[PDB]
């Protein structure tokens, strides 16, 4: 489920600027 | 689905500080 | 539901794992 | 609800990596 989804996203998002910092 | 959501938040939460938090 | 809520759990105390190191 | 959980596997993925890496 979509308002489920794009948290989801984001989260992914988030960890990937956390990625690129470290 | 409003557990999921909530745990989502509150994920989505700690993540943005520890963001932030570097 | 039973398998996305210990994932859930296990995400948040990964985060507070991570909270602690940093 | 598989792409929920396929995500979460993800997430769960790239913070024990992001741990360890840390």
């Amino acid at each position: 489920x979509e308002e489920i989804l794009s948290k989801l996203y984001h989260i992914e998002n988030e960890l990937a600027r956390i990625k690129k910092l470290l």
